[PDB]
């Protein structure tokens, strides 16, 4: 259980949606993260994998601003509270908004996977991507590909928690969506998958007992785009400056 407090984009700190705070305000601010109803720091379950809640989390509605980024930039996600409590994989996706992300229909988004890290070693439980996040003060770093075509995209970052995933409907997904506007010179526009088609409750990386050894793990969802590393070098770094979500 947790949520993202902020993202840091080449040293530039942006406030994220805070579902434990903003819904208690009369006039919450416009931020880069989607509005969502995880006030309990909770999860989407496999029984909602074919429901809109899996796309950007519970009842999510569009962020009303966006963070402008350069293709090749890295983005750091900051989870709270410290420490993230569960074993599981970590994955990131982009979807072209074919227009402003502030107004895109989330059910139309076609997501392509730009990273994914799963079981790094061992078993029962073994070492996972989430352990790397925990070690890096609850952060994860994703690189925006150098050659991504300029455009507006939703960045969908997600932790999957597998501690209870031996039972049907046991896996816990924690998607968090952000609006970015990408500038660059490249033309890469990869083929994507609808949010409600990414995952199925019987997938071998969703219905799985991690408390066994030896253990192998197939990360759920589509392949990482050819040519991209499945992760860039992880490691936390401080912000040097602060920005606000840019409104259209
Ligand atoms: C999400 O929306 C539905 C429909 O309005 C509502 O009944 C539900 O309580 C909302 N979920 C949360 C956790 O607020
Ligand atoms: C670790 O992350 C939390 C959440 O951003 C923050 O309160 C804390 O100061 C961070 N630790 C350091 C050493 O910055
Ligand atoms: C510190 O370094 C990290 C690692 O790439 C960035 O994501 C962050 O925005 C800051 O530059
Ligand atoms: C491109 O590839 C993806 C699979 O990653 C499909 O979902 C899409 O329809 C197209 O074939
Ligand atoms: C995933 O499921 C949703 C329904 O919630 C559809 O809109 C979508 O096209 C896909 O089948
Ligand atoms: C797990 O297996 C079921 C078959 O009963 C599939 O429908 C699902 O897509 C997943 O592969
Ligand atoms: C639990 O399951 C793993 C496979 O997931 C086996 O390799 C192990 O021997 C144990 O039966
Ligand atoms: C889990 O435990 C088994 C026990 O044989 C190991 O072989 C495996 O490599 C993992 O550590
Ligand atoms: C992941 O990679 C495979 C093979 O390169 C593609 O078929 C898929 O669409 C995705 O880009
Ligand atoms: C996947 O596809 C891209 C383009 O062909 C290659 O760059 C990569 O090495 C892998 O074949
Ligand atoms: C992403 O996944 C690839 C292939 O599974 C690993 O080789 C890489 O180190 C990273 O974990
Ligand atoms: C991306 O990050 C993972 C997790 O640290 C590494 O295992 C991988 O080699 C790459 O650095
Ligand atoms: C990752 O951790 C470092 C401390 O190692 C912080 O400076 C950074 O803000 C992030 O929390
Ligand atoms: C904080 O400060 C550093 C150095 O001036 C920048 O690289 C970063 O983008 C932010 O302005
Ligand atoms: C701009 O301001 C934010 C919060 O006001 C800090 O988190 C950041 O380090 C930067 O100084
Ligand atoms: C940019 O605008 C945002 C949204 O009002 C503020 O929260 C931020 O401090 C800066 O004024
Ligand atoms: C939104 O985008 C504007 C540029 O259009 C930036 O100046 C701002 O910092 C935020 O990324
Ligand atoms: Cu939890």
């Amino acid at each position: 259980h947790g949520h993202i407090n902020d993202i840091v984009i080449n040293g530039v700190w942006y406030q994220a949606y805070d579902p434990t705070t903003f819904p208690y305000e009369s006039n919450p601010p416009i931020v880069v993260g989607w509005t969502a109803a995880d006030l309990d720091n909770g999860f989407v379950s496999p029984d909602a994998y074919q429901n809109p809640d899996i796309i950007c989390h519970k009842n999510a509605t569009n962020a009303k601003g966006h963070a402008s980024v350069k293709a090749g930039d890295t983005i750091l996600f900051q989870w709270v509270p410290v420490p993230w409590p569960h074993p599981g994989p970590i994955v990131d996706y982009l979807a072209n908004c074919n227009g402003d992300c502030e107004t895109v229909d989330k059910t139309t988004l076609e997501f392509f996977k730009i990273d994914g890290v799963g079981l790094l070693s061992g078993g029962d439980p073994g070492t996972w991507a989430s352990d790397v996040l925990i070690s890096n003060n609850n952060t994860w770093v994703v690189k925006i590909p150098d050659n991504l075509a300029p455009g507006n995209y939703v960045l969908r970052h997600e932790i999957i928690a597998l501690h209870s995933a031996g039972q049907a409907n046991g896996a816990q997904n924690y998607p968090q969506c952000f609006n970015i506007a990408v500038s660059g010179s490249g033309s890469l526009q990869p083929s994507g998958v609808l949010g409600t088609d990414l995952y199925h409750a019987t997938d071998p990386g969703v219905l799985i007992n991690i408390y066994t050894s030896p253990l192998n793990y197939i990360i759920p969802g589509p392949t990482v785009v050819s040519g991209l590393p499945t992760s860039v070098a992880q490691g936390s770094s401080a912000a040097t400056a602060t920005a606000s979500a840019t409104v259209p």
